[PDB]
DNA sequence: TTTTTTTTTTTTTT
DNA sequence: TTTTTTTTTTTTTT
């Protein structure tokens, strides 16, 4: 009777039926498309220049705009106050239709990752610090929003190399900005940062082709997707990392 | 007096089959698969199978807290989950023998659940890609706790151990990701929390030994005589040196 | 010159028999085995032996908390445990002396408990396989604290020490598994929790020296003259170098 | 002016003046003389036999007489109840004029330490367990009341040998019976047990001559106070102990 | 073919000067050195320089909590600290920007602070002797976070990196001593707390590149062309292998 | 503008003596010895010296909690302590600059305190015998925190370090015994709590360098030129390898 | 960031 | 003895 669970198992699996359901029940959190829609809406023609300012502001000062405003120059405070009021900026994790410095940096990952080369020594974990862990550490990987640039169709060994090279940074960064991860083990830090990382790697924002074009442009992969010597070095550094 | 009674009681031959029936009957039981199927049929009627398939995808990719997952979901999804909560009177955690949870549905219907893992691989808390980094071509059919429900316990001990150590490589990763209070603990400490539910499913009376080995053969996990595949052997070893 | 012979007499001359009578009279007695068997016969009647066998399997593979174990068990098992709780008025932990617990049943009937361990080996908190990893072909009859009640204290000291060190290898593992705080403590700290109950049963008045040695002989633990087996000798050494 | 603390320092120290003061301000805790006075008072002619019973009772069952009574034989419970009522026994640490099983064992250290040879395998830390740490561990040292048998006039190296040999046991025992010391470091256990140990070693109860006569009788020292091979072995085992 | 050149342009072509203006404009500014000196002159009058010297000694050897330090100090000292608190309206921690703290005084007057370190060396939380154990003849002028304000950012990159790594060896020690939770954390975790304030002062508009290099030359940290000294080179290497 | 003022302020030569006066004046101060003596003389009158001797024995062998020690003391002792509490208005712990404690009395009169240690050696929390086990013939005059008050800081650095490392061997033991919350901490962690009060007493203005070296010479701790004794040298080394 | 004499003998399958 | 998407960037001599 009840061991008819065999008949239920016997039915061949439908890739499209299951893919409709996984799509319907999917975690709906960060919408990069909505963020860009809101920036364009509040900023108008100035949205790009203000977004670049907000990327610098997020990467070097954090996600609390009213707090950072208090320990800043006269000119800076005036710019941040204008941005808070134009873009109706918030702190932390508000509703889906609300903008934060984090969300701006995350939706515009292509622009954020390019800025890291210049901003490297102004970050919580500097390029110099990373170079101590792995020589000539890839600066374009030094932000959680880099996960949105990873082509998931890349050969598994090449893909794992990029993510292990990026995880070397995440391990340092997470232990430093997440109060719950201060001094915790590698395995613990990776268990808290892999699920949001892998969601960004397998998101529908930016096609595989565009993602690999960015990795090629940043000099992270070659013509066939083979990671650079620096990525390979970093990927190994993560395997023996503490 | 009572010493003579203790000797005469011990003088009686050990009944291997009587004790083996009892150890089975009193064994740990995480859920009654038969009661779960009985409840799905009762609440769902003729739609119970299609709704069970939905709940398998829902459990595997979103978890066991239906009202919580509903908060970070689309309008359509939110409506499907709300309808399922109300039809099947779904609960979170470990409720009574007469209550349904997304976990229990996936666990009672292990044969289908394990088959879905091939498609759902990159949407799981621990992806197939991640597992391949630990052990090459990691068996996707093993990437769910309900896989223990498909293991034939009559398999030769060495073959049986290799299947379970392979599966344990996944369990070790999965437990650290889905359970935050197991993240800083050792391999031995994490294994201590997942071996009892695993071994219960392996030694349960739900789905016979013959049918269970037929599944392992079909999933390509064992050969004609029950010898595990190279991938299973590789993962069992990866688990022995795992941290 | 008299004070010298006085400190000499008060230090060297000890009334070994007077002290040995007292230590036995004051020894921890959570229960009297004779009273336990008297209570089983009283509540169970003609079925007391079959129910006692069930309670031994239940105590060895599930523990001493009958209402707790009942919740993660099959429909049939739960119904058997509930029936046993109500017939024998079973309790958890350490109640009064006219009270029965699964532990006390297994302890009073040590002769059958120890015989069941051969069949139940892979269902115990510490399996026979796990023990074999510490000492080859570990004696299964020693894999329960109630084994101490089977030990003949009149055995030659060296033979008696081999039996107890061999049994202590198991106790060391068992205590760490059934008491998680002990996992990070020393052999000496873990030993401190199990040596007093062990030595009390070894020197108890329940079952004579002659019968106790006839059990050790029957279990194949000692020879005709009380010389321990190769497996016992191996286990006794494994304990000396154990951590 | 105020640097006249030099004139205060300049006064030569008086050994007898200081010894009167240390005597007057001394810690007044356990009075072995009062304990024996109370045993004789309540027990009469039976005080010695009842004291021997109470030593066995303390060493193998503890210091809680009403508690131990509940998990004991009919005969034993009857004896313990009679002892509780004759000697007005208490649990824990009551007033100076109150008897406890601990205080009885401690005041009659000579009798207690002799009983350890027979009681060895009934103790929280057995002789067998100790033999695993140091071969043929001295059974007479396996009780805190042994500190009352130590001659403090012994040559420093011989004296330290006896106390290091005894401390090997105290380390095991303290970690086991003191809930606050469960799994703590050697240095921590020794910091909590050295002050009460050293007080018993330097107490006025039992003269130096009698103390050394006991150590000689127990076979712990030779004619000149040189410790035995077992004590020497144990003293070393404590130096490398964890 | 245009989308290719578009991803190429949006990845490689970065407006280095636009971004560098912004990072400087938004940089953490707990205080403006010019405002600190303006406030010292305003409250202190003609005595502002002598009182500032006192506050530098007070900040370097006692900390940033003036009312706290006052309690474990001599009669004369306590009276001096109380007078300074009331004249300069001193605060603890990180107050508003028109507020003075011992730290802000030492930071705005980096040129004298760093010069005082030669005399104050054995009175600091991390002594010169301690530093000499990590790197021989460690540069005493680098033994304060305010040293970063003395660093010329126009220096050749390799020379600039030697100065900062040499200074970071001190910062690593100092942070562990003045923040006890950091003692059990990694170089990278400890570095994360001191690199942002360091790099902000290195790239601040207070004191020109030309003057900053004239300080490094005067302190004997660099030569005529900006090449660091043997001690700086030694300290830069000690930091690379530091734990 | 303010940049030019910062350069001209730094252009002024470093006044070594002005800074050295200030670092002394602002240095940590556990107690004012002068105020303690002033208070003893005020409350005690002509009996202040004899009562101070009593309080030194009381602090050294019983501690700093006078009402607490009174509970485990003789009738006579109890009366002496109660009389001293009421005459000198004695307090426990670390009260105001104008309050007396047994510790402060012993600390302000270090010359006498250190001389008493020879007689009181076997009555201290850490005995002379215990210390001799760590380092042969350990200097008894060093067996009190107030010994730091006798150290000449003008001594050659290597000689000065050997005296303090020797003394630190005792401090390490003493702190673990008198302070229960320092028992599980490392050498570095315990040293972190006792170096600041030690170094304050070493660099205090109470009792000149000349008088302090005269004491070290008298106690046999240094020779004619300040070279420490073999016992001091031995203890300094014992501290380097201490746990 | 301090300040001087341990505590006190049977558990029980997460 | 459990059950699926981190948190969010300046401290300050015990």
């Amino acid at each position: 009777y009840q061991e008819l669970a065999i008949q239920f198992a016997a039915q061949a699996v439908d890739r499209n039926e299951i893919e409709q359901w996984v799509r319907e029940f999917a975690y709906q959190g960060f919408d990069a498309r909505r963020v860009i829609e809101l920036l364009k809406q509040y900023g108008g023609a100035d949205w790009e220049k203000d977004a670049k300012k907000m990327i610098v502001l997020a990467l070097t000062r954090g996600n609390k705009p009213r707090r950072m405003m208090m320990k800043m120059s006269k000119e800076g405070k005036a710019t941040v106050e204008a941005l808070i009021n134009k873009y109706k900026l918030k702190e932390g994790n508000p509703s889906r239709d609300e903008l934060t410095l984090s969300r701006v940096a995350a939706a515009l990952a292509g622009r954020t990752c390019q800025a890291l080369v210049v901003l490297s020594e102004w970050l919580p974990v500097t390029g110099t610090t990373m170079d101590g862990l792995s020589p000539a550490y890839p600066r374009h990987m030094m932000h959680p929003s880099f996960a949105g640039m990873v082509d998931p169709s890349l050969p598994g060994d090449y893909l794992r190399a990029i993510l292990d090279a990026h995880s070397l940074y995440l391990l340092q960064f997470s232990r430093v900005i997440n109060p719950n991860l201060r001094g915790r083990t590698k395995e613990e830090v990776a268990a808290t940062f892999t699920q949001p990382m892998n969601a960004a790697v397998n998101s529908n924002f930016i096609s595989h082709e565009k993602r690999r074009e960015f990795l090629k442009a940043f000099g992270l992969v070659d013509s066939n997707g083979k990671p650079s010597a620096a990525v390979m070095a970093a990927a190994q550094a993560y395997k023996t990392a503490a």
